């Protein structure tokens, strides 16, 4: 708190990774105050804290709407909205630290070369912020040996919407996962090299064989949904981006990176490690409660979009400029409060569709790996629990429309 980060401090942070909204740097200096810690720094596209409608939508959380900055905002969103839903056991909202404009600029330039080219094209750190978040580095087993192998999972959405507000033209959405569909669109725009083999419904099934099936699939095609770290260094997956298919070569390096930690012989350490991850995922049941919060998206976007316009007090352009008689009347007949509720719960779900899980292993919650004769303690943590902006409802609808439209045309080539 009393700590204010300056330009010299910037030499003491290395590139860890990034998503779309934040840059994350690992500590690599000496100070006893930041050892075993990571820093989360908000980005701005190339191209005050809450909008008027946002202040309205979130009125039920007074602490949240009076947040002096977007760093406090996130902190309070986790603490006062996501925790009551997820539980505090595996959730850390982090600690604020005052930062200088110069620190931000120097760290911005420092890491540039370690960033993916397309990431740099789209956004850099927001240097107008006077704040950042310090978090426990989850690739270290606990604060204050030996080796720690850490696994990050981005599960995405693990259920299927029902047809009440999905017209027959988009019927596939009720039988094919958003994840599997987005794949084709992404491949088309060259945002990935191949289609994933990961099915989120498998991971969320609560069935052990299907959870192990998902892990194997996540190993084969990690993309941006699977990362492995050895004592804080990336040994599988992409750095701030999606990575391609696991080649025999990435297979060798990772298998060999596992000696010391997993005791097998020889090229079977991978198999047993996947088993390990799979056993920790199922046995902790940490996914079940995440699914419950994803299911707060009760109506799908094709439903919720209508409530969105009532909330912003705007003549619905979907019901207008579409066929009358196909105007979604039941939704618009709702009391304001129900409409506000539905869209609030839609945003929260979107947080849960887009967050990540980090699992920390060390040799001795535990897993008894039979095929190696080892025992591993684990720790589970939810990360990347960002507040989604209200105005994004419109782009969600447009992206969704684009997803199913592209997927239909591809399927129609029968
Ligand atoms: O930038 P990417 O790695 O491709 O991932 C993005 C990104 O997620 P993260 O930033 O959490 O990594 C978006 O989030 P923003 O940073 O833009 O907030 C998120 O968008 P929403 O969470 O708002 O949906 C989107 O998710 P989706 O594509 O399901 O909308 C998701 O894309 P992928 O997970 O598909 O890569
Ligand atoms: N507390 C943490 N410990 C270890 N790694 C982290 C932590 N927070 C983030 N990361 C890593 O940094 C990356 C980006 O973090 P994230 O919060 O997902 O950024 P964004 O908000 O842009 O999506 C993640 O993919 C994750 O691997
Ligand atoms: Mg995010
Ligand atoms: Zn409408």
């Amino acid at each position: 708190m009393e700590m204010i980060l300056e330009e010299k401090d910037a030499s003491d942070w290395i590139y860890r990774g990034e998503g779309g909204a934040n840059l994350v740097l690992a500590y690599a200096g000496s100070s006893p105050l930041f050892v075993g810690k990571v820093i989360r720094i908000q980005k701005a596209r190339r191209n005050s804290v809450l909008t008027s409608d946002e202040q309205h939508l979130w009125r039920e959380n007074n602490e949240l709407i009076s947040s002096p900055n977007k760093e406090v905002l996130e902190q309070r969103y986790v603490q006062n909205v996501i925790i009551p839903l997820l539980g505090p056991k595996h959730v850390d909202a982090g600690v604020r630290v005052s930062v200088s404009k110069e620190f931000l600029e120097c760290v911005d330039k420092k890491v540039t070369k370690q960033r993916p080219l397309w990431r740099v094209n789209a956004a850099n750190v927001d240097t107008s912020h006077d704040s950042a978040l310090i978090l426990n580095d989850h690739s270290l087993f606990s604060q204050g040996g030996g080796d720690c192998i850490s696994v990050e999972i981005k599960p995405k959405c693990g259920f299927l919407p029902t047809s009440r507000f999905i017209g027959k033209e988009n019927m596939l959405k009720t039988s094919v996962s958003r994840f599997k569909m987005h794949q084709l669109l992404k491949l088309e725009y060259i945002e990935i090299s191949e289609e994933s083999e990961y099915d989120p419904l498998d991971l969320f099934s609560g069935s052990k064989e299907r959870v192990l099936e998902a892990i194997k699939a996540l190993y084969s095609t990690p993309q941006n949904n699977f990362r492995v770290f050895l004592n804080g260094s990336l040994i599988l997956g992409g750095s701030g981006e999606s990575t391609g298919r696991t080649s025999p070569e990435i297979g060798y390096a990772f298998e060999d990176a596992l000696k010391g930690f997993i005791q097998s012989e020889d090229g079977h350490r991978t198999e047993c490690f996947l088993q390990l991850v799979s056993d920790a995922v199922y046995g902790s049941g940490v996914l079940d409660r995440l699914l419950e919060i994803q299911k707060l998206d009760k109506l799908d976007i094709e439903g919720a979009i209508h409530c969105y316009y009532d909330i912003i007090n705007q003549p619905c352009p979907i019901c207008r400029e579409g066929r009358p008689l196909e105007a979604e009347l039941s939704l618009h007949a709702l009391p304001l409060d129900e409409s506000l509720k539905i869209v609030k719960e839609y945003l929260i779900a979107a947080t849960a569709k887009d967050c990540s899980i980090m699992i920390s292993f060390q040799s001795r919650d535990y897993v008894s790996l039979k095929p190696t004769n080892q025992t591993f303690d684990y720790k589970v943590h939810f990360i990347d629990l960002s507040l989604k902006p209200l105005k994004r409802m419109e782009s969600y609808y447009k992206l969704d429309k684009k997803i199913i439209s592209f997927y239909n045309r591809k399927q129609k080539a029968e």
